[PDB]
Parts: C-alpha cells; structure tokens; sequence
C-alpha cells in the first residue's frame, strides 16, 4: 500500500494478495468453509452456477459489505484486496 504498490501497477504485475473479479453478473451464494470462503455466482443468465472455491478468511470482502444474495455485476471485486489487470 504505497510506493511498491504504485510500483505494482505500472509493472503490470499479479498483485502480492489477489482477489476474484466476477466473471458473470448474477446473485451470489455465499458459504463459510473451515478457515476458507466459498463464493458461487448463480448467474441472471440461468446458465452454469460460476465457483470460487476457496478464498482465505484474511482478505474479508469489498465494501456495503457482501452479503448472501447481493446482486453482483461483472467487473465487480469481490473479497478486498488487488485484482489482477490482466484478468479484468
């Protein structure tokens, strides 16, 4: 979070901490594992349920705060944290 972070992005580098952007727009049903998360997108699109299977409880989430059910649109971060430029 400063300079090498800055550092970071001009190099177009995968970030030190990663986070999931959502691959598709939808719902989200959201699932505690034993010290992990679980994050699956039911999309509007009525097609394939999109999974992230396990995400450390560190990184919380992006802020407000996600919530079972909450409405997620494509682009959107999901746990706090830096995505990855080539992935968005």
């Amino acid at each position: 979070g400063g300079l090498p972070r800055v550092q970071e992005l001009f190099e177009a580098r995968v970030p030190r901490n990663k986070a999931p952007i959502a691959d598709v727009a939808g719902r989200v049903r959201l699932e505690e594992s034993d010290k992990f998360f679980k994050i699956t997108i039911v999309p509007d699109d009525g097609g394939e349920e999109v999974v992230y299977d396990k995400l450390s409880k560190r990184q919380r989430l992006r802020v407000g705060v996600l919530s079972d059910g909450d409405h997620v649109e494509v682009g959107d971060q999901l746990m706090e944290g830096a995505a990855d430029p080539h992935e968005v």
